[PDB]
DNA sequence: TTTTTTTTTTTTTTTTTTTTTTTTT
DNA sequence: AAAA
């Protein structure tokens, strides 16, 4: 039904020239024949017959691969959608390939439409006529739509080439008023208003009787004055007014930056969807945003600065098993999805180089995918009532979070932090708006020379967290005799993050990383057995707990005797206990009424027939009371990641 | 390719003639030419032969110095990014050493950019006409950028010889709206007016054929009509809410009082 | 627990309109 | 000179 095709739209006919300027050899590539279709199949589905007919445009081997091959694609399911590329993309493969013969066909294509309208109108413009001639022009660089609140915001594609700031290349920014398209109206507009100009001049040139006589020469007095309406700006504020409908685009601030598998870069858009990770420095469809201005760079082991990164990184983490995890763990920092609820901290002191770590990550990452939260937040100790709360956001889209040192040893109690790490959705609000939800999906870290007391039991809050130590130290005299001792350098952490080089060195270490552990067990964390991570994580959980310190202080190693009233001098046993062994507290005592029979009290722990779970004999201590009777160094390369056990 | 470069680009050729009347002395010196090399540079990469030519301006160091060399430095201040002096500076050494010449020049040019809108269109001016000439003129003043808070801002360089406050001068400063704009648009423009009524009856004394009987007449009488325009309020208006897109500077707002290394001071 | 966020603005007209002199009756 |  190519005539269907034809007659049913203009542009699908127009759409037919342009097609026709794409070489044979595009329709015999594999990859790109499939890539058509599907570009056409997302736009419309009556172009069957037109898609029909482009298996039998330049068909020189249609029946050799298979007269039932190229419909099939569509054919198959004429429902159901890939996520592809759309309309208005088409154009960039025909320009690119096939010049000159594109901007003529384009040029008498908008020239038709309006030439019309100055027929079918005496010569008399107005905004909406305009509007669809600069829609069908360049409709394929714009787009507007709806916000939370309610208006028309403006969104623009960057092209090289333009004025633009540094690092928005290749992607849409934000527009308040489509200033470029104002200037644009104004000058581009005129050379299409020219032509108009000179058909109507060579009409007359040529001589018929009365039908041309007055007929020509109003038409041109009523143009002339409505060529300079153009350049008057309630009138362009009109045009663009009503054009908003015309670029009018419906789902598309909420599909932005909603694909995990894209990262904004100063040199385009890097793509980690595919191993290996694929830049994109030309046009495209991907609906996003935000970025970072750190230019990527395939990673290189030779450049100066990535041997000088690697090099000071080694040192600052001694062990291979745990410089191995721990980097791993940050290179999940780049993805922006759905994350497994790992917790880690872990202990330092003095000028350890924490701060380093996290502050090079985060400028990195940048802001608009990292940020720097509270550390009172980890705290959990505060409680927020009904009331606005704004540090509780900014983890929007995030995938990383970094936290500093607090005043003191502080305790972290469940509350407020069961949610902050598991693949959940969390609602709050803030200064204005209301209550909302939004799924957190960042990376947290909050490293400390101070440990933080985790006053519980339960094994699922005791499951997400991950605990290690620092060893290496630094100090201004670095004895030969000590290696846990290195020299600093001042200009380490004041300069060396304002050199471009480093980020991009460094940018490239995490996508190296994060690209291992992909072709490694299928993504998680679970595995990569490092003896020393984990190990002093349990040893944290065997201290760090005030209970099992009290039951082997006092009732152990003297269960033999027999002191015991009921569960309730116990609770005050323990309270005096770490009143003088820690700290003075109180307790809503039922946590002990049940934790009790958890502990491992059991062996004299046993009810009493009218309940009062009587011991069966311990004695509690006063005065001192004492005799009482109860890996692989690596060769050179670390970054190579040895072999599977590493 | 110099026809090439003087072809496409009428701001090629302005370009071409502002290259003029310098002061070769600075040219055979190296810094100071390799400094308007570097502003030239920063400016577009798209003038590489104009770049070219201009190294074939007194040609002897393009004879005698390091031609390769000097074209190398052409490219890499194209691929690289730097504190990205330029123009309006090369204007400022115009100006600086040769007076004169340069302003008969520059009015020349936007007084042709005039009449030709003029002759496009019957002598019906309209405000993107005027602001694209203020624009031509002026320029080096009133950069104009967006806010965070999403308001247009206008900023005035504050230059010797005005009623400014203390230490203001030789610095940026805040406007509100561009007031002094308001009155340079009523009172500067208006010479530019005359100057093209003059020649429109010039042109109208010298006697030739039907035209002139009734045509110069047409056109005589709509610019009369249109003279008194500028200085309605909502014609100057619509003129700023006109301009401010061309004066538009982007990436200049979160670049302003970056640089550490840069005090104010009441003498500069 | 006010407190400051909330309130409460806050743009609020504006364009235009009319005419528009010329034109053409 | 008056109406569009
Ligand atoms: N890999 C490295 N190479 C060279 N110098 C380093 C390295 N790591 C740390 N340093 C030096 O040691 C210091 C870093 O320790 P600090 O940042 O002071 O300690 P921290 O544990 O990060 O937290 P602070 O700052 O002590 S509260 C810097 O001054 C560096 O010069
Ligand atoms: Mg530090």
């Amino acid at each position: 039904s190519l005539s269907i095709l034809m007659l049913h739209d203009p542009e699908a006919r127009y759409l037919h020239k342009i097609l026709n300027l794409l070489p044979p050899e595009y329709y015999v590539e594999y990859p790109l024949w499939s890539n058509v279709v599907f570009a056409l199949a997302n736009t419309s589905a009556n172009y069957r017959p037109l898609a029909e007919w482009f298996s039998q445009k330049c068909p020189e081997k249609w029946n050799t691969g298979g007269k039932e091959k190229l419909e099939k694609l569509w054919n198959d399911a004429s429902h159901h959608t890939e996520k592809k590329i759309t309309k208005r993309s088409i154009m960039y493969w025909a320009h690119k390939h096939a010049p000159q013969q594109y901007k003529e066909i384009v040029e008498q294509g908008y020239f038709s439409i309006l030439a019309e309208y100055v027929y079918s109108y005496n010569g008399m413009l107005e905004h909406y006529m305009i509007a669809k001639v600069i829609y069908a022009m360049m409709g394929n660089k714009f787009v507007v739509d709806v916000d939370s609140n309610g208006k028309y915001v403006w969104f623009e594609f960057v092209l090289p080439g333009q004025p633009m700031n540094q690092g928005e290349i290749w992607k849409w920014r934000k527009e308040v008023n489509p200033d470029e398209l104002h200037i644009y109206i104004s000058e581009n507009f005129s050379r299409v208003m020219d032509r108009i100009t000179e058909h109507i001049k060579y009409h007359l040139s040529q001589p018929h009787e009365s039908n041309i006589l007055n007929y020509y020469k109003k038409l041109l007095k009523a143009f002339e004055r409505s060529k300079s309406k153009i350049f008057n700006d309630s009138f362009k504020k009109g045009v663009i007014r009503q054009a908003e409908f015309l670029f009018r685009q419906r789902s598309f601030i909420q599909t932005l930056d909603t694909n995990p598998h894209l990262l904004g870069v100063g040199n385009g858009v890097l793509s980690i969807e595919t191993i290996p990770a694929k830049l994109i420095n030309h046009f495209h469809e991907h609906p996003i945003h935000q970025y970072t201005h750190i230019c990527y760079v395939p990673f290189n082991p030779e450049n100066p600065w990535t041997k000088l990164l690697l090099n000071a990184l080694q040192d600052i983490i001694p062990e291979l098993d745990a410089r191995l995890w721990i980097m791993f763990y940050l290179s999940t920092a780049i993805f922006r999805g759905l994350k497994e609820a790992l917790m880690l901290l872990w202990l330092g002191g003095g000028c350890n180089g924490k701060t380093f770590l996290m502050r090079l990550v985060a400028m990195v990452l940048g802001d608009h995918y990292a940020s720097k939260l509270n550390i009172s937040l980890l705290t959990s100790c505060r409680e927020t009532a009904e009331k606005p709360n704004s540090a509780f956001m900014r983890l929007k889209g995030r995938g990383y979070g970094y936290f500093e040192e607090t005043n003191k040893s502080e305790v972290l109690n469940t509350s407020r932090l069961k949610e902050m790490v598991n693949p959940g959705d969390v609602t709050a609000r803030e200064l204005n708006q209301k209550q909302e939800s939004f799924q957190m999906t960042a990376t947290m870290v909050a490293a400390s020379n101070y440990n933080f007391i985790i006053d519980t039991t339960d094994h699922g809050t005791w499951r997400r967290l991950r605990h290690y130590r620092s060893k290496v130290k630094f100090c201004h005299n670095p004895d030969p005799s000590n290696p846990y001792e290195k020299k600093e350098d001042p200009r380490f952490i004041h300069e060396y993050i304002m050199d471009p080089d480093c980020q991009n060195a460094f940018f490239s270490i995490l996508v190296y990383f994060w690209e291992k552990l992909q072709k490694e067990y299928n993504g998680q964390i679970k595995k990569v057995f490092c003896p020393t991570i984990e190990s002093e994580t349990e040893a944290y959980r065997k201290s760090q707990d005030t209970l099992h310190r009290f039951i082997t202080e006092r009732v152990v190693e003297s269960p033999s005797a027999e002191t015991v009233y009921n569960l309730s001098e116990v609770v005050t046993a323990y309270a005096e206990w770490y009143n003088t062994n820690i700290n003075v507290k109180r307790h809503i005592a039922l946590e002990l009424s049940q934790e009790l029979e958890n502990s491992v009290l059991e062996k004299y722990l046993q009810w009493s027939p009218n309940k009062t779970r009587i011991l069966k004999g311990c004695r509690i201590l006063h005065k001192f009371e004492t005799l009482q009777p109860g890996i692989c160094e690596p060769k050179n390369k670390w970054w190579e990641w040895s072999p599977n056990p590493s």
